[PDB]
């Protein structure tokens, strides 16, 4: 059969990577953005747009090409898609160049053995056909400008990236498959292309896949268990292995080290500086110089196939190939870090390096700070001194100040969208291990925002703010973490500077959430200010937070919004509340799950606490009950509660008479909020009754949805004609009538009215309605009005 | 609710009447004859109707010709309402000779949704340099579209020119008539109000604005731009707009999606005494807690500067 012949004729290409590939092949770990690679392409829901268009994302030698080549020996094995799939097709960005127009049968007799391939027959059913396309860093060269450049005959010559760009879409050959391998950074466009992707992240091996690697590496099990227990070792070391790639080097190394009786606990002494250690153990300067400038030139010209005619240009002969390099006459890296890496090595031995920090952006996803991360490497004053000692080279020093300038740039710039993410400088930063320096250039991030995912990262973060000391306001995301939190918050109660600590949103948990409160209460932290919103805690969180405010005095405002705390939450926490140490001002307690009975706890804070300024417990099912509660409590003058809130808590009029009492008494009660409440007009009236009080001193007053009426509109002359205090209001979604609004604008005619603000959002009024708005907008500009719905 | 012989019956009186002032009349399908009968009934001398407001009220090009004789003859009305009547540019062809006149006294004229075209643009043009009681304008919702909008301005231009607060809500504009707007900017010392909500203007359409904003002759008291279909990548141009538009008072940005470092900026921008805004409004998006610490503190410290950010 053609089939069972192409398949054996892929497997006979792809049986090695020289290096079996399955028997060094291990698994590997992947989550859609864990995803089964036996379970890719059935949908997970019965209306899935076509499964054909799955993408992947992963680090610089995460596996994605290893995860190519063996989904296709699989299916050259008999493994995968045999009753699903039929025909499976390879196609490569570096053999397909972009200049060349080219055809889907160009591609087919490339990946099938035989030059004359059955076209005819296998162009019927492109169900059972899968194309490839691995390495996608490579074809978006032009698909800025070639965006309406559409073909859909598979005979037709038209440039690579075109056709690609309308295979993507699902136009020419629409109903087959495509799976794309992609680097993560640059795929804010091709998202555009893409008709219902799935994005699947991939991040390669865990700890009992590491010691399955080093077992299929090394032929000894006795030397991989003694490399398994150096990896342990070294922490560092260990946390690097999860990308395959690392681990492939380092294996490589301490075969070299013990193979020439060096020891093996070297290798893992050297941290951050894997490929320095590894090309200096392996091992001219006119070599060197050729290969570095081969790289750069490849850099600059995307090419990996590299000819003759760029070897003679950097005086490079046929005597200059070695690992590093390979022969296919074909000139190519083995993998495209080396290069990366020796093009950054290249402009310490154009070299310009400004060509480096503003050309940037002109090759999709970003190779230059790749290159550039190992340019932070080598300028290392110790790294660079161990390149000079151990080449016999020089190395320029103006690039470190260059690279610097540079750091302010990108910390200073506006646009910051076409930057790469804060992590990368963070990355290179700690790549650099330059104390001094590192703290110089960093003194510039007085914001810090960053999102973690892996070991690295959180290692690379704890590095990075430990060595921060002006920083002010700092956020965190743990996109997927005891171990995480304790490593990242043991260096913020050293850090004398933070004063600001976003979580919202992360699902830090609550286990997270205790070592956070150990972490706080730790008297050298200065944080004053603490959001944790939709954090996903619970009321075992409350006693660690009552501990942190009845420990520490440095604390300002606080968010618990969206955490389903409960009453007995609130009742944890009013125990630390109450404490006389406690300099609470702000307190959200917005969609806690709360209930009536949490209120009387309240109600003891605000005549224990005195700090707490403004409290906003809206969107609770508390009640008229609860309200009541927490008035008859709040009526003292000496309360010092300022801008409470009640939004969605399904009151009536009856806590009504509450608030009134409270406006008569209180002083300092400036805001106040009542919207979607079912006040109705007799509410309304009760709360007239304490707004004309002459001791009044509300600031403002919503009623926005309050489901309000035009019977006590006469009550809202009332209040605009005599309080002489409140200066805002809202009345959205009141249907109060032509009468009700005309009344309005002639009451508001007088100078008697200081208002200075009054919103009419959302109903349907008259054109004599608009004639008076206008009219009063007019003579007295400083009333806003927000009458336009 | 249910005329020529009922609007006659009615409307002979009306004109002896000398103290009638506003006459309301919206809604109401009188019909074209029957409006017609309340044009011969007005141009009386002894009516006093200064105001006349005809919103919905069925009519077509025919009362046109009636309403412009009304104009031509009387010198006591003000303004004049034709919401949502299928005038046509015809029918605005046929008005104009009525506006023409050197006795029309007309100071605002609603034209919303009168299914106008650009054709009737030109025509108005000449309103402009033939009436100079015509304050404020109001031809939104219609398909005019940028060559109408650049007939309009190229004569408009003129500083002679007497108008304020024109409108062209829902026009289906473009960038195009931007630089246009900016010559109006540029040149118009009366031309305080402004709208341009549901028109797809952009961020080279707000740049385009914001090149005759800048120019210190400006006199622009307020710019709307609801539903715009803004960006985040002319918003050193809205922060240039704040730093320097000394005149500009008021602002609209609802559903305009300009992110939440664009928020932040335009809250920094606001805190320096420099600016004179006195209102803005950022209704209908999804904004940040740090962009909602931001605008409560903005609030804070300067309470003149209204904000309407909540949703
Ligand atoms: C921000 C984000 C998600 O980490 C990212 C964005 O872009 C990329 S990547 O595609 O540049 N890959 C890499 O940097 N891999 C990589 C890493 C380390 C060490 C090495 C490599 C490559 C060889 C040595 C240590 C952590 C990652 C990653
Ligand atoms: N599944 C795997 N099993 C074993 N080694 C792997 C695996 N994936 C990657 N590697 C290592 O990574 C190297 C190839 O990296 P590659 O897959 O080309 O990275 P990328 O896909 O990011 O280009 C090989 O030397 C190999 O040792």
């Amino acid at each position: 059969d053609y089939c069972k012949m192409y398949r054996r004729h892929v497997r006979s290409r792809f049986y090695s990577i020289s290096v079996d590939l399955n028997s060094r092949y291990t698994q590997l770990q992947l989550v859609k953005e864990s995803l089964k690679l036996e379970l890719l392409f059935e949908p997970e829901d019965g209306h899935s747009e076509p499964v054909h268009t799955v993408v992947f994302q992963g680090a610089a030698g995460i596996g994605k090409t290893i995860l190519a080549r063996k989904i296709m020996l699989d299916w050259a094995l008999g493994k995968l898609f045999k009753d699903k799939f039929d025909y499976l097709f390879f196609i490569h960005c570096r053999e397909v160049s972009l200049r060349t127009p080219r055809s889907l049968a160009d591609l087919i007799v490339s990946c099938w053995p035989d030059p004359n391939p059955p076209v005819c027959k296998i162009l019927r059913k492109p169900s059972r056909i899968l194309f490839l396309m691995d390495g996608f860093d490579e074809l978006q060269g032009a698909f800025d400008e070639h965006i309406g450049e559409v073909c859909t005959d598979w005979q037709k010559a038209v440039r690579g990236d075109i056709l690609l760009s309308s295979l993507i879409r699902k136009k020419l050959l629409p109903k087959a498959s495509l799976l794309i391998t992609t680097r993560p950074v640059a795929l804010e466009k091709l998202q555009h292309l893409l008709d219902h992707p799935r994005h699947v992240e991939i991040l390669g091996f865990s700890e009992a896949k590491r010691k399955e690697y080093f077992f299929k590496y090394f032929s000894n099990e006795l030397q991989a268990r003694e490399a398994f227990r150096l990896i342990q070792e070294n922490e560092v070391l260990f946390t690097m292995c999860f990308i395959p790639l690392v681990c492939w080097i380092v294996c490589t190394g301490l075969k070299q080290q013990m193979e020439t009786g060096k020891s093996l606990a070297q290798t893992s002494k050297t941290t951050t500086a894997v490929y320095v250690f590894f090309l200096s153990s392996l091992l001219f300067s006119d070599y060197l110089q050729g290969l570095c400038s081969l790289a750069a030139d490849g850099i600059w010209n995307q090419k990996i196939l590299f000819e003759e005619c760029d070897l003679r240009k950097h005086g490079l002969q046929k005597t200059d190939v070695s690992a590093f390099l390979r022969m296919n006459r074909f000139y190519s890296f083995s993998h495209m870090t080396f290069q990366e890496f020796f093009a950054a090595m290249y402009y310490l031995l154009n070299r310009d390096v400004k060509v480096l920090l503003e050309n940037y952006g002109k090759f999709e996803k970003g190779y230059l700070i790749f290159v550039v991360r190992f340019l932070f490497g080598l300028v290392n004053q110790e790294r660079t001194s161990y390149l000079e000692k151990k080449l016999s080279c020089k190395i320029s020093q103006q690039v470190r100040l260059e690279l610097l300038k540079w750091i302010e740039v990108k910390a200073k710039a506006k646009k910051l969208q076409w930057q790469p993410s804060q992590l990368e400088l963070f990355y290179c930063l700690y790549e650099m291990q330059e104390e001094d320096f590192v703290q110089s250039a960093m003194d510039h991030f007085p914001k810090i925002e960053i999102n973690l995912s892996t070991r690295m990262d959180h290692v690379v973060s704890s590095f990075c703010i430990k060595n921060c000391h002006r920083v002010k306001t700092l956020s965190l995301g743990f996109f997927h973490t005891s171990s995480f939190c304790r490593g990242l918050f043991s260096s913020l109660s050293t850090n004398r500077s933070l004063t600001e600590l976003d979580l919202s949103d992360n699902t830090l948990g609550d286990p997270g959430m205790r070592v956070l409160c150990e972490a706080l209460q730790h008297p050298g932290c200065n944080i004053q200010r603490l959001w944790l919103g939709r954090c996903g805690l619970s009321h075992q969180c409350c006693f660690d937070i009552s501990s942190v405010l009845s420990s520490s005095q440095k604390l300002v405002e606080l968010d618990l919004s969206d955490n389903a705390l409960g009453d007995f939450g609130i009742r944890l926490l009013c125990v630390g509340l109450k404490h006389l140490l406690c300099n609470l001002q702000k307190l959200w307690l917005v969609s806690c799950c709360l209930t009536s009975a949490c209120c009387q706890d309240l109600a003891l804070v605000l005549s224990s606490n005195h700090s707490l300024t403004r409290l906003y417990i809206g969107e609770n099912a508390l009640g008229d009950s609860g309200v009541q509660v927490l008035c008859e409590k709040m009526k003292d003058p000496q309360c010092n509660l300022q801008k409470l809130g009640l939004v969605n808590s399904g009151l009536t009029s009856i806590c009504c008479s509450a608030l009134t009492s409270v406006l008569k008494t209180n002083q300092n009660f400036t805001h106040l909020y009542l919207r979607s409440n079912a006040l109705g007009d007799t509410g309304l009236r009760l709360l007239c009754e304490g707004l004309l009080h002459p001791d009044c001193k509300l600031q403002m007053l919503e009623l926005d949805n309050c489901s309000l009426t035009s019977h006590s509109c006469w009550n809202l002359s009332t209040i605009l004609t005599h309080n002489h205090s409140l200066r805002k209001l809202n009345l959205g979604n009141n249907d109060l009538g032509d009468l009700c609004v005309v009344t309005l604008c002639e009451v508001l005619k007088q100078q008697g009215c200081l208002l200075q603000s009054l919103q009419l959002g959302e109903m349907y009024l008259n054109r004599e309605t608009k004639r008076a708005l206008e009219a009063l907008q007019e003579e007295k500009p400083e009333l806003t009005i927000v009458f336009e719905i």
